[PDB]
């Protein structure tokens, strides 16, 4: 078994609407978000790879454009943009064009994140 | 499933008591230790998260104050303070208060660590 | 000569109001900003330090709290919140309470920043 | 169960022979490679570890010396030196001298790599 | 005084011609090179910046393309491609187009590097 | 002007003898300490360098061996081993064997350090 992964970062704004009154996350703020796409599958004997890294980047690119330098709450499905909802949403957007996807990781900060799978 | 993780670092001294005579780990020394706490669970449809990262941080804290800026060998159960032993010890202290705990990782140095699960 | 520094991270939203329209920075977005404060001065023979790292952390606190998990455009003096303007703005808030401040570095992203001095 | 891991970096050149003529990986180039060896086993009740980190390092050394500061295409088995092939290859060199080995990870760049377990 | 900086990484092979016979840098190998371009200048009142990060990026591009996924020794002026020689050579390419340039840093590996300032 | 730099890390214990009664630094503890040595001089036309990175690693080794996996307080001159004192102390050990030394930086934690320059 072989797993490949590629990391991306994007700069965005968000706010959490269902947190308690005066919770710091309920104010408009932002992060440099780290996402990791992980894919599992067979290695081709000839090319020596599961899929070209550049090909994983290209598949993620339209989702990436929509996230980077944007305000996440304005994206349908992200109206509650926690790390967990974000990772599921990314899975849902990318799984159909990367059928070998087996994990998506979202880090909001250098110290805290989330991993979504199947 | 969805996993959450939060990272902490604490600064401590320790010594390994059972290593051979010349061994550098037998001398009083210290490290910047890194701990990752991992938990696995259901995402609440309303809050959009498993628990607040800050809840996690708050639960580890009593344990954190005991490790940070201390000499590990003086803590009961850490009298042989390897990473393997520390990881299990941290699991035993934190699992009772975070039942969703699914792994603890401890890194002594930037290049070396271990993961205790179940 | 001896210089000390301490690093801080805060999560915030901002947008640049004087970019041509269509410029990515003109949209509401965010970053995990890193700030480095740098002081220069005489080491006390008794304490062995210039001042305590925690004293530096404490003098920065009221400024830190205005920036962390906030929208920077709403802070007066920050209506054009570029890295350059922000480093100056922080200098200006922090120099009165830390007279040995010799530099302020602001990093918007992991790959890009600014340093302000004197 | 408990898992131990150890990280190494080696500096190397390589080119991919089976990419289309345009492709940038077909040019002679290089990377600071990162490799992680992962072992899973029983923690000895006296030593308090699975095996010494230093032992894992000493076992990887001969493989390490072949990789470091070398051109990978000249190494038998690495004539198509992708991340995937490197992972499996390292697995193959290392599993016989470290039977606890449970994963090998190779990172070609900071944001991209691959995990192998047989 | 304000300084701004921007980091880039590129993947390249090289080798050193003037080291003694068994020296490891004399073998064909590679690295993930890191370069930091630094500029110093006045902050414009309207833009709030010295120049856009993206402008510094665009000026460096023709030079960056020559370096990434290439063999350094084949580039004229880089037949002895040490960090020191690389740093000066980048300065020499970029300085004429970016007169505000005040420093070029190169790092071959995570822990070693060089800074050229004219 | 050209400057070259090399980073090292060592694992050590210390405590601060001159902090008030309850100060956490006054307890026995430890750090992964990072040290950067910086040197400044002329690049030899033939070697393409100031000195070999490995040469600087060799000049620092006897001093490095005294710090790594050791209790700093028992080293003469380090009875009060703050970052400031340690950076001056390392300068003092390293200057006589590296006349081109222009800076020593010491970092105790990931986010706080000291730079001493003569
Ligand atoms: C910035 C941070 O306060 C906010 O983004 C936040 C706070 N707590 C959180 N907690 C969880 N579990 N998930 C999150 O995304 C999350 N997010
Ligand atoms: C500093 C380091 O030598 C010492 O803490 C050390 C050395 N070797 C080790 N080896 C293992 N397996 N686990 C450890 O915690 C460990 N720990
Ligand atoms: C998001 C980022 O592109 C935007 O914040 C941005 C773009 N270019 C920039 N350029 C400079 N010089 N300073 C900035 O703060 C800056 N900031
Ligand atoms: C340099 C880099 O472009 C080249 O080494 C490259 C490109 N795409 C890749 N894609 C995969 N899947 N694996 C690789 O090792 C890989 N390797
Ligand atoms: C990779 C490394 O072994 C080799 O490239 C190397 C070794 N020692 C060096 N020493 C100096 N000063 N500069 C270098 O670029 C340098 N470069
Ligand atoms: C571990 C940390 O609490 C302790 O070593 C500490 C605390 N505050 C400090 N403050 C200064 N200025 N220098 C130090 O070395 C220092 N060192
Ligand atoms: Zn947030
Ligand atoms: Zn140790
Ligand atoms: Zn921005
Ligand atoms: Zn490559
Ligand atoms: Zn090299
Ligand atoms: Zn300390």
């Amino acid at each position: 078994s072989t797993t490949l992964f590629k990391d991306f970062t994007f700069e965005a704004a968000h706010r959490l609407p269902h947190v308690p009154e005066g919770h710091k996350a309920g104010r408009l703020h932002g992060h440099s978000f780290m996402v990791r796409l992980e894919i599992t599958g067979e290695v081709d004997p000839h090319t020596g790879w599961i899929i070209d890294f550049a090909e994983l980047k290209a598949a993620f690119k339209p989702t990436y454009e929509r996230l980077d330098h944007h305000y996440l709450n304005d994206i349908p499905g992200l109206e509650n943009p926690t790390s967990e909802v974000l990772a599921k949403w990314i899975w849902d957007q990318v799984k159909p064009v990367v059928p070998l996807l087996s994990a998506v990781m979202v880090k909001e900060t250098c110290t805290a994140g989330c991993i979504y799978r199947g």
